[PDB]
């Protein structure tokens, strides 16, 4: 038994910043639907590509939106209001700032911590900031304003296997986190440092 109905992976529109950072998020929804074989659907009713995965033996939607980032919101509202799931039924992948490569963390609650996304997600989901995250460390470069090119830009190769490992990692402890529950997901994943 566990709360997540909809895993949500967010990221910027196309081939330009597939590679970003700021598409941390996607690149696990990505690599838990490759492994469970299945390919993401254009459903533009919904801004974004989306499937749905059967994982121990648990209903799992996914979707990564085709918005701009800071239009996140559209996507995960419109899918969530037409499943009928909850806020805190969602779990929400997204790079972090706060945490450096080779980490992630599971998290209910808490800021957007200037993360355009999570602020139209926090929005569109009715001023509710109690869904899921899964928050993938890619560091914080020297100074506040430096961030937005930061996070548009590809980590260089060396951070980019720190990237690659939690990913990795977050994926195999949401396939525990469908087994085992949350608690144990968790103690698993906030061990792991690559």
């Amino acid at each position: 038994s566990q709360p997540i109905k909809l895993l949500v992976g967010l990221a910027d529109p196309g081939p330009e910043y597939a590679k970003t950072r700021h598409n941390a998020g996607a690149w696990v929804v990505e690599e838990l639907a490759r492994i469970h074989n299945v390919t993401l659907k254009n459903e533009p009713k919904f801004f974004g590509l989306t499937g749905r995965l059967l994982i121990n033996s648990q209903e799992l939607r996914v979707l990564i939106p085709t918005t701009f980032m800071n239009l996140s919101g559209k996507a995960i509202a419109a899918l969530a209001n037409f499943y009928q799931i909850k806020p805190e039924e969602i779990m929400v992948a997204h790079d972090e700032l706060d945490l450096p490569p080779g980490v992630a963390k599971f998290k209910q609650g808490g800021g957007h911590g200037g993360h355009n996304g999570l602020k139209d997600t926090i929005s569109k989901l009715g001023n509710n900031k109690e869904f899921y995250r899964l928050r993938l460390g890619i560091g914080h470069p020297g100074h506040k304003d430096k961030v937005a090119g930061y996070v548009l830009g590809k980590a260089p190769a060396k951070e980019q296997e720190c990237l690659d490992a939690a990913v990795d990692e977050s994926v195999r402890c949401l396939e525990i986190l469908m087994k085992d529950g949350l608690t144990k997901a968790q103690n698993r994943l906030h061990t792991f440092k690559a």
